[PDB]
């Protein structure tokens, strides 16, 4: 049963790739429609606005067949897709950005590099052999953070809950060697604080760096499912490293209790993120949660030692950087040690 | 004579709003409480404070639902709502309550020190072009009438007013134009109030404390306006109320055009009722209102799209400065913060 509902889940995140284009088009065509019933002097104010809509449509044909090379490529009538699924699936095509493209070079910098410094910091040559330093990145997304931690020689697995993420990150890493190859349209739903309307089409590229670059004897890999189920197996990790993660719990909690079961006497889980509790009032689920205080008390009360703590790291999430309405964060980052 | 009933009845809703906020809230904190009530009692053991702090945010919510009452109180016992009358007691909606957190919130950005850094930031630069093109040496600031539509609280137009031009500030939603009339007319007391506007962000605090801070108002007392200064408030689409062309020596528009089913109109409206000779001074971003909702009209418009259109009009560019940073009713404790980077231009209508 379980395996079934699993496989039903799965061909619903199928088609909603297969959706993208209706989707996208019905909303162009609200656009439109709104523009034409305008009065005709209006509209002559506007020379360029129908054109800039074939544009519009032009970056969703592609943007469509990129992800069917998407879904083509993970497989060896499209009914309406939810609104639910199709804004995970913009926010895909935005995660391309953050995780693969050289735009989002300034926010992995911000993310990735305090967490790659502290694992190397940790793990030092003088200390470990980094071959078997086994590390985790659960929620790991597109994979680029868990693939920067392998090319410095660690043993780590990216571990990943979403299709969307699984799909996109397995096409990424293992059908993209050609760097800037691929190109996407992130932006084009964005009708609102756009300074140009250039910016709304404009195209982001990817890869911006060989992901079968790895070096030799490099162990990488991802695994598929909900990371509190997959991992069962105490005392096995080196580290974990958390990245804008432990807010997706119902319970942050159970995070906590999954991170220190599997921890290694002596290992380290590092986490960078803020609090967005991705189910907060959200209708018949749980969610718990916590400010960022009550969460320290209740990793001191389980047993780690805070060895590294950092609040106000300033950092952004899949953000349109000419857009004219932009969000930041103030992340927290802290590294614990499961005592030995 | 319809809108003389859909008026009335839109009143009565935005007061049977006020007077479910706490119920609202109420239930949110309940659910909370029962959410935790169901975890492992293990786990229940390791936040010890955490019904003890439900309990304070309760206390929280009793009182932003005194002053929401209070605001009451004074809108019903105002004879320019007589005409709205006096037998349901419905719950209110999602989106009005929605409304009410945000109304809440602009009380800092409006009337309390603790929004002085946006205030700043935002009404500054509107406030100096004003001082640029009117200044004192010329112009008897009493005879330049100033018209600020979407005045929100009215912060803005009461610096305006202060400065002694004849200002006005024009609002259409009943939510704003209660707590105005409220902070306005009956808030004489510097911070005799306190609310507490972000009880209801649970996600991204750094302590629980700063879920359950105070904010007091109102930092000035508004009726340290000078003998002589001349300030109003109208109720009502600033389409509609304002149909008499060449009246205006400026309009100030701060965070508003993109309230617009469609910023043409309120372009077209804004070049009718200016004076010739006149300016137009507006600061904010596009953030369309009505963007993908159903059945609403919304046209989106580039910048570029919008100064095309001005210039289209016959205005004049004098200022444009693009990425002026603010914020809008930001919680400067959060870890979460979202900021703009806004427009500002002045434009004249010809002579
Ligand atoms: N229980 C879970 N097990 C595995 N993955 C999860 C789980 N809960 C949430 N996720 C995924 O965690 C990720 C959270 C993302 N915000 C972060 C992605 C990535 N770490 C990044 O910084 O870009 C999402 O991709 C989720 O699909
Ligand atoms: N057609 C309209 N006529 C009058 N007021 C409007 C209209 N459309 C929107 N508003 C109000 O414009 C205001 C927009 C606010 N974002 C800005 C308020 C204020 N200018 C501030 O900067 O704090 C809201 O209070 C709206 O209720
Ligand atoms: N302005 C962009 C903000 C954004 O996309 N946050 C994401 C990712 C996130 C935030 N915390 C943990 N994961 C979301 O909402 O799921
Ligand atoms: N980060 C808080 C954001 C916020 O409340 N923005 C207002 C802003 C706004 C933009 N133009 C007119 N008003 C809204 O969405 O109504
Ligand atoms: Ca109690
Ligand atoms: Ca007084």
């Amino acid at each position: 049963e379980e395996e079934r509902l699993e496989r039903e889940h799965f061909w619903k995140i199928i088609n909603a790739f297969r959706y993208y284009g209706t989707s996208m088009h019905e909303r162009v065509n609200r656009t439109e429609r709104q523009f034409r019933s305008l009065p005709a002097n209006q509209q002559k104010l506007l020379p360029q606005f129908l054109l800039h809509l074939d544009k519009i449509r032009k970056c969703i044909d592609h943007n469509q067949e990129i992800l069917l090379t998407i879904v083509n490529d993970c497989i060896h009538k499209i009914m309406p897709a939810s609104t639910f699924d199709m804004d995970k699936l913009k926010s895909t095509l935005k995660q391309f950005v953050r995780d693969w493209s050289e735009t989002g070079k300034a926010e992995r910098d911000a993310c990735y590099q305090p967490i790659i410094k502290e694992i190397l910091k940790n793990f030092p040559k003088e200390r470990w052999d980094p071959s078997k330093v086994n590390i985790l990145v659960p929620g790991a997304g597109l994979g680029r953070l868990a693939w920067e931690i392998a090319m410095l020689g660690y043993a780590c697995q990216g571990n990943e809950w979403s299709f969307f993420m699984l799909f996109s990150s397995n096409f990424v890493l293992n059908r993209c060697s050609e760097i800037n190859k691929y190109k996407l349209y992130p932006w084009i739903h964005q009708f609102s604080n756009n300074r140009r309307s250039a910016d709304q089409i404009r195209p982001i590229f990817f890869p911006d760096v060989d992901p079968h670059s790895l070096p030799p004897g490099s162990n990488f890999s991802m695994t598929a499912g909900d990371f509190q189920e997959i991992y069962s197996e105490c005392n096995t990790w080196d580290c974990i490293a958390t990245c804008f993660f432990i807010d997706t719990a119902h319970n942050v909690i159970d995070y906590i209790d999954t991170i220190w079961k599997i921890l290694k006497p002596g290992g380290i889980w590092i986490n960078l993120g803020p609090l967005l509790y991705h189910f907060e009032n959200l209708a018949n689920e749980l969610s718990i949660e916590l400010s960022y205080e009550d969460i320290k008390n209740v990793v001191l009360q389980y047993g780690f030692k805070v060895e590294v703590e950092k609040e106000s790291v300033l950092s952004t999430y899949t953000v349109n950087d000419l857009s004219m309405m932009k969000y930041y964060y103030e992340c927290v980052l802290f590294v614990v040690r499961k005592p030995q």
